[PDB]
């Protein structure tokens, strides 16, 4: 019988039993329809082919199951969506993005240089939890004391994607927004007239087609890369380190063997998966890998489920850092493909690198049934992961 579960509700992610639900999905309705009649693509293959059809499958409802669409890359459809991605392109080609190597490294060994004499922290809040942050933050242009500040803006807009919030919820991320576009704002104004090397000042800078960023998009586009790369990349680093820690043998393997990281971070990301789920809204009644969906509905894409799909990955429930092929959609598919997803696994690789040589004799204190989830239905990962390791001098 068909799991009784609400893909909407954040508990049902925070569940470690959501993987034993979507493979009742995977084996016997592909776009499964939920407790309420949300209809979810649990396949490799559903999700692909819902990718692969934008057309059909549109992001111009917006990305949340009953949230309307904000004008942002990542609800708009080509050909739209094509020139506002040309323009925020210009802080994410291959060059800027590789050049931030030092600066990134930088940041790591200053978090580890926090920790390293303690030989016990919180890998999430210590680690896993500001690193994406300051990165971004100084991308922005943030003082590092005020990281904090952005950090909770980003939390908090992060917990309005992942759930139907009260009224008083509903006023915080207000709050937050109006806070976060006083900033922006100000920003703006300052490299409009100063221009500097940070991300508002490329972006302003940025030409396509003969167009430019207003500061309206200016704003928008800012405020998806703050929420979108920054608790999403935590959840891949504590989680991707947590099987790491929890199978020595695959942390042994990266220990003595440099080369195999740029694959361990792939397996980090399958595994992890902090991107739960992305909604597509139907622009006609279609019948759909056996389901009939009607316009004007959302349809889920549930990256976790097909990043699990033994119909592509065997044994996916082995973590094995050596995986390939690795063809995982924790970054999607398709024309809305993660414009970060380079950012992203640079921070992976340079902080996990430090880990496993500055920490190398790090475990776990605790087995993970009692390491909780976020109760989010969009993004999540791991709130808590007490490690300890034996104490060493920092590097200054
Ligand atoms: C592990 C970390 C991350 C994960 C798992 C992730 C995941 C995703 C996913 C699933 C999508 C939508 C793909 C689709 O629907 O097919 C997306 C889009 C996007 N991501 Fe990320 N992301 C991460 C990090 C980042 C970072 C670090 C940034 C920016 C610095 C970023 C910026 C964006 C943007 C701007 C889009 C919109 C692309 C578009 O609509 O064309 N993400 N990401
Ligand atoms: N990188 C994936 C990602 N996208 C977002 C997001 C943030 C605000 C509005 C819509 C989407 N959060 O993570
Ligand atoms: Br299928
Ligand atoms: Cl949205
Ligand atoms: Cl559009
Ligand atoms: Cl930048
Ligand atoms: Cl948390």
């Amino acid at each position: 019988e068909a799991p009784d579960v609400d893909l909407a509700d954040g508990n049902f992610y925070a569940s470690r039993e959501a993987r034993a639900a979507y493979r009742w999905m995977r084996a016997n309705q592909p776009v499964f329809r939920d407790r309420n009649g949300l209809a979810a693509a649990s396949t490799y293959q559903a999700v692909i082919d819902a990718e692969r059809q934008p057309e059909l499958f549109s992001n111009a409802g917006g990305i949340r199951p009953d949230q309307p669409a904000l004008p942002m890359m990542i609800d708009m459809d080509d050909p739209a969506h094509l020139l506002r991605r040309k323009l925020v392109n210009a802080g994410f080609t291959r060059k800027r993005v590789k050049d931030k190597e030092a600066s990134i490294a930088a940041l790591c060994d200053t978090l580890i240089d926090a920790v390293c004499e303690r030989g016990e922290c919180d890998f999430v809040r210590d680690l896993a939890a500001p690193l994406p942050m300051a990165v971004i933050g100084d991308m922005l242009g943030v003082r590092p004391e005020q990281r904090d500040m952005f950090l909770r803006w980003s939390d908090d807009l992060v917990t309005f994607l992942s759930s139907h919030v009260s009224q008083e919820d509903f006023q915080i991320t207000m709050d937050a927004f109006a806070a976060y576009n006083d900033f922006t704002r100000a920003t703006i104004a300052a490299r409009r007239a100063d221009p500097t090397d940070d991300l508002v000042s490329v972006l302003v800078s940025s030409e396509v087609d003969g167009e430019r960023l207003s500061d309206d998009e200016l704003v928008m586009e800012t405020l998806l890369i703050l929420i979108g790369g920054d608790e999403t990349t935590r959840h891949t680093l504590s989680g991707g380190t947590e099987q790491l820690l929890r199978n020595r043998d695959q942390w042994d393997l990266l220990q003595r063997d440099p080369s195999l990281l740029p694959g361990a971070i792939e397996e980090m990301l399958r595994w992890t998966a902090p991107v739960k789920n992305m909604c597509r809204v139907l622009t006609a009644d279609t019948e759909f890998h056996g389901t009939a969906l009607c316009a004007g509905e959302k349809m889920m894409l549930l990256f976790e489920s097909a990043n699990f799909d033994e119909a592509v990955f065997c044994e996916p429930e082995k973590f094995d850092v050596q995986r390939n092929p690795n063809s995982h959609l924790a970054f999607g598919f398709g024309t809305h493909f993660c414009l970060g997803n380079q950012l992203a696994r640079l921070e992976l690789s340079l902080m996990t690198e430090r880990v496993l040589r500055r920490l190398p004799d790090l475990r776990l204190v605790a087995d993970d049934s009692v390491l909780p989830l976020r109760p989010a239905n969009f993004v999540s990962g791991l709130e808590s992961m007490p490690v300890v390791f034996t104490p060493s001098p920092p590097l200054g």
